[PDB]
């Protein structure tokens, strides 16, 4: 049978020498199973959900500090490396932030000198809540995704800005006051990364290299991207990929893949699997050959690639599964990672660990 994922050689370890191997958490999984496959395999890990901006103040000047704590201590005492996902977001983001000080909605008002205010008293808002938690976590975290998902798919507008609250109110000013903010309070050896999916695929990947290099010319201290690399089998192109990679590592950027599942299935999901015991076998055989290829292409531009995280750690646990659901009536089972629901190895493992 397929051994356990702690009985076979360690993806770190293969890959030591070209980019950091790094998994997503949850604080109630940094013990058992899961705790023996993060130790044996990854030397990286970040919060799933802990640390977005609504994990850690849900209320103005209310910070819950504990999921993150929980996973900053175990990063600490298995010596991993931490990604910061998220300082900004346009969702799992509180709603306190967007209300003036009466109390009503900032995107509601008309009077274009309270509009201003409005839009000063966000940005000192986002600086405080970047201040207060750079402050405390500047010691374990190794990259910041500083900024989150703020290229639009489509062009709503010619930058191709998503136009989220964010936008509405201060245009792209949250973005540099984001990047700028973050900087101060963390040092100037620290990374931060503009962090987004689809990076590989136009329009959207054109408006993000516009953005990024409209932005570095104003000394915005912009130190790399994360491909969040949400992929399928066939999809995006392994071209595609390294074509993405090769024109931010151009600009003097870093890269990294900070949310990698390999979906069974297209966008939408649909027909999705029922249950993980459904899915083909011969299934399973094709993501395997699309992970060679992955890692292939990752080995190949290791000097423009720093670290490649999993949206997850073992395919008991995925959001793809939540996303299946949602477009299969209530019912389906994805299954992205290089390990089972019961942490054995899958084909996949063996072709990218070979
Ligand atoms: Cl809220
Ligand atoms: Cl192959
Ligand atoms: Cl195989
Ligand atoms: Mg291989
Ligand atoms: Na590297």
């Amino acid at each position: 049978a397929q051994p356990f994922a702690w009985q076979v050689a360690s993806l770190a370890d293969r890959y030591e020498e070209s980019f950091d191997i790094g998994a997503a958490v949850e604080p109630h999984q940094l013990n058992g199973r899961q705790g023996k496959v993060l130790k044996h395999h990854y030397n990286s890990i970040v919060a799933e959900n802990a640390m977005k901006p609504i994990s850690l103040q849900p209320e103005e000047g209310v910070f819950t500090w504990d999921g993150a704590d929980a996973i900053v201590e175990f990063a600490r005492k298995n010596n991993m490396n931490l990604r910061f996902h998220t300082l900004v977001w346009h969702n799992q983001v509180p709603d306190w932030f967007f209300l003036d000080e009466e109390g009503n909605p900032m995107v509601e008002e008309t009077n274009e000198a309270k509009r201003q205010a409005n839009k000063e008293l966000l940005l000192e808002r986002l600086e405080t809540h970047i201040k207060t938690v750079v402050e405390r976590y500047k010691d374990d975290v190794t990259a910041w995704d500083v900024v989150n998902e703020v290229v639009d798919d489509g062009t709503p507008n010619e930058r191709g800005l998503r136009e989220s609250v964010w936008y509405q109110i201060t245009g792209d000013e949250y973005i540099r006051v984001a990047f700028e903010t973050a900087r101060k309070y963390a040092g100037e050896d620290a990374k931060l990364f503009i962090n987004d999916y689809n990076t590989e695929v136009t329009p959207k990947r054109d408006h993000l290299y516009n953005l990024v290099q409209d932005l570095l010319a104003d000394g915005v201290p912009i130190d790399g991207v994360g491909h969040q690399a949400h992929i399928q089998i066939d999809w995006p192109t392994i071209d595609e990929i390294r074509t993405s990679m090769e024109m931010f590592a151009g600009l003097g950027l870093d890269n990294q893949v900070t949310e990698l599942d390999v979906s069974l299935y297209g966008w939408p999901p649909r027909p999705a699997f029922p249950t993980y015991d459904a899915i083909p076998q011969e299934r399973f055989q094709a993501q395997a050959d699309r992970y060679n290829q992955l890692f292939e292409l990752y080995e190949e531009l290791d000097a423009d690639l720093s670290s490649v995280t999993f949206w997850g750690i073992a395919d008991n646990h995925t959001w793809l599964d939540d996303r299946a659901r949602e477009y299969n009536d209530g019912v389906g089972k994805d299954a992205p990672f290089v390990f089972d629901p019961n942490y054995r190895v899958k084909p996949a493992f063996w072709r990218i660990i070979d």
